[PDB]
């Protein structure tokens, strides 16, 4: 069993741009179940170096959990077998204005500290010959979010991907997020948020389409 | 009795653009009640295939209710007999400025999943010779909304129809909505909302008027 | 005694532009007492026609009240004897910028149904040689609001009237309202509202002045 | 001319533009206290003319209070002797951008009725050679605010005054107030609000500048 | 160990433009522990001049506290030894859009009164060749914040600092702050708040970019 068509096209598009999250050739396909078990073991070791009575009934299953989380959960975006099934319909309606999906739930991790990134994404595109099923947008945002990320790069990966799938450069992405690596640690700023945006096609070149999008960005409820 | 003048003008205009909901020739006028029974029955089979005790006094009816729902309420926009009675008045006031009606209660269904689309439409037009009855706008929005829809298309319909009835291309239609095929299902995003817009004449050609509309779009209470 | 210089020019200027309220020739001065009793006679008839019990000590005075409301209150704008005494001062301050009165309380009645129109109005003007008393801007708005109305014509009247008294076509009026003929019955839309605007002088010609005004709006219930 | 270099420069600058509150030459300097006793006396007459029991313990000291309020309080801005002390600091950091001060408490009185005008001001300027202390703006507003007023003029006085003190035209004033002569009286509009503004220099000419201020005006 | 490379460039950069906080070249040069004790000496004296009972088991440790606060806390920005360890990753993602960090906690003190300055800061920049770590921006802001400040000057320092550190003139800084030397005393304005902005590169020359920034400024939660 091997990958999908849309998946391939995207992946290549990001590679051709140096936007792919830093990875090393898989070499051999290590039995996934065996991958966790090894990691879980490593976690055990760290927790011990922290003097954590594993004999207890609560922390006992954590080493396992953390492994299952990294392997089959918050980093799934790393594997393209998880790329969402994409579907498009003929732009019969001749939609020549932008379609915007705002306040998309975006959950991620800052690759620097492996800590929570809680945010919101706002995506918009102007249909060329295809209108994409709304959910696919969300699904595409959450795919790239589930990986060790750098907001700036995440935003970018979302753009090129939508552009590749929709068949248009007229796509704009915008992520607004709270970094817990900045919040629950270090400088510990509890109020600040980070906003990153990637503007394609007209959203970049057209001064009209640009400010139409940015103006409708950053909403609450 | 056949139909209505406006209804026909509109149906035609939409067909001449390919904006009519993908319909098949009704062929023979099957008795309306005959359909609800058939559908009601089909629903019975469905529920039974879901192993549900139709014997129970509650589920017992449902097939009929779901039947009556499809045919008579949420899809009544499919039959132009339910087209709203259109009424105009000479623009003796010589209103050359735009008239806007916001936060219009739009209830709809996604043709992809036959699920609730909960939205709010904003409509604007610049009076040429006539001024439409305000509630009529609300009523047209709801007409096309009451069909298995696609927001991108729904917006287009509300524009064309309104342009036709008013006699001006200067009509703008914006729709903020929550999709439950995105929220209460699949990806299960609880916070996102889709926004589509369709601009006519000036609302498109004149950068001035265009934004005067877009700046006034999206409001709460 | 007859009327007032201002109420004259205003009414005159309104008929000239064909914006005045659709009134019939004068017929003959009917004693104000007479008209009220007369309307009550009809209200009594209408109530009996509804099967109410005017005997009831409560309803018993409604015919009399409704009459008083129509002639002495909610429609008193049809009578220019009610036109507010406009007072001004020389513009020795050389105020070449726009003055703005936002959120003016506007209570009106829709003529199509003789039902409550509840709104907020924003008025702005660039003082030429005279600076009008603030509350006057309020009264003038409420004068024309106490008439069976059409939001579109109402806005236009306010504009024309202020231009006449202020001596500048540089006035702007905007009205955001909820129509209970839309909300309380018929389509029964409980979330929508209508916004109408009339831009005069620079507020229309000067692209820059227009947005300064239009931008400063949206507040109410 | 009155009693201060800054105060004098301003008062002269406003008189030179017909913006000074309509005042009649003082002539002789009757004792301040002497006026309160006279005012109080007149009010006493009014309260009597209004069939009010001054004999009662409360309304008894009200004439004096009202008299006091007029002379030493709500109309304090009339006497430039009360002008705030202005202090600026050399613009060594060269701030070629606008500095904005918003939601500046403003309490005045309509000269039409002598009733509460409750507002909020927003001032912005572009430092030329000097930068002013922040509280000074707040103070300059409230100075011209403590006079029987007309919002449209109040805004004009604020603007000029500042321009002078800062030695620049690039100043901007925007007042957003509620007039109780319109709320607890007359048409009695409990919701309305008046927003006057006075743009100068670049806030008047330069389209870009002009709107940078207006977009950031009106804030809760 | 002298300072830090970036700490030095920045310092030098700030002295070149006369944006350094007015400081002297020590004359008598002494120990840090000695400095706190002398200040605490004076605080004790002031507190006695205020007839405060230093005997009270409470007020006793106050001079010593105020001493440690001025030397190791609220003014720690005066010593470049405290500068934040900056780190940048090569902008391989080629991010050519403005990354924005909003509502950054800013705790400062007014040099005119030694009273608290409570505000929020918004920083944005266009990544040229390198992408800085987010928290760092927060840090750079707070570094210049802990000094007897002038909001105007503080804004400029964050700007230059960031420009020099990121090696780009495309940086915009805006600070919204409440000065208790305005609020808690003197004129006592309980509602006012000063806003300052500093625009570099495209944020100044490019009107297009200049408004993208100024629009996404001043946010709540
Ligand atoms: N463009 C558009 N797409 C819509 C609309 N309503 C539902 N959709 C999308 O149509 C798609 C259903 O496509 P399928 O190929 O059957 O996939 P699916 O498993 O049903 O989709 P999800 O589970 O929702 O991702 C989804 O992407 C829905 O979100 C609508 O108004 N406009
Ligand atoms: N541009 C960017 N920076 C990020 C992102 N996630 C974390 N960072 C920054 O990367 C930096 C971590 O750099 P290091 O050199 O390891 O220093 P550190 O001790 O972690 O620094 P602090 O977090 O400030 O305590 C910090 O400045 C984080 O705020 C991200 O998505 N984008
Ligand atoms: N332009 C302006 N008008 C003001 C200002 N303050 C009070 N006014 C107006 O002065 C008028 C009072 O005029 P009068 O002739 O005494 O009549 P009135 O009985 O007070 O009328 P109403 O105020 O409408 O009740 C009103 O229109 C007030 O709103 C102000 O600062 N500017
Ligand atoms: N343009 C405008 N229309 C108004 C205004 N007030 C009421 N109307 C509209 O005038 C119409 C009354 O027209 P009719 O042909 O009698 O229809 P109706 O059955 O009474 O109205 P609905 O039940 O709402 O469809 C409605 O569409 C009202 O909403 C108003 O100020 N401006
Ligand atoms: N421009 C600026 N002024 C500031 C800042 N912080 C405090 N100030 C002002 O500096 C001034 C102190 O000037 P002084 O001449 O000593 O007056 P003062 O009696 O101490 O101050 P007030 O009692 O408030 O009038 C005040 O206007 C403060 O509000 C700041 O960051 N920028």
């Amino acid at each position: 069993p091997s990958l999908s068509k849309e998946a391939a096209l995207v992946h290549e598009a990001l590679v051709a741009r140096g936007l792919e999250t830093p990875l090393r050739p898989p070499v051999h396909e290590m039995d996934n179940e065996t991958r966790k078990s090894l990691i879980a073991g490593h976690m055990t070791e760290i927790m011990q170096l922290l003097n954590l009575d594993l004999a207890d009934d609560s922390l006992m299953e954590t080493p396992h959990r953390i492994a299952k989380m990294y392997v089959d959960e918050i980093f799934s975006g790393l594997d393209y077998a998880n790329f969402p099934k994409i579907t498009l319909i003929e732009n019969k309606m001749k939609v020549d204005e932008m379609v915007t999906v705002r306040d998309i739930t975006l959950t991620s991790t800052c690759e620097s500290h492996f800590v929570t990134i809680d945010g919101k994404a706002t995506v918009a595109y102007i249909p060329k010959d295809s209108v994409i099923g709304l959910s696919k947008i969300n699904r595409i945002v959450q795919f790239f979010a589930q990986r060790p990320q750098v907001q700036e790069r995440l935003t970018q990966q979302i753009l090129i991907a939508l552009q590749t799938l929709l068949g248009t450069n007229n796509v704009a992405v915008s992520i607004d997020a709270v970094h817990y690596c900045v919040k629950a640690r270090g400088i510990r700023d509890a109020t600040s948020a980070t906003t990153t945006t990637s503007l394609g096609g007209l959203f970049k070149s057209s001064q009209n389409t640009r400010h139409e999008f940015l103006r409708a960005v950053r909403h609450h409820n």
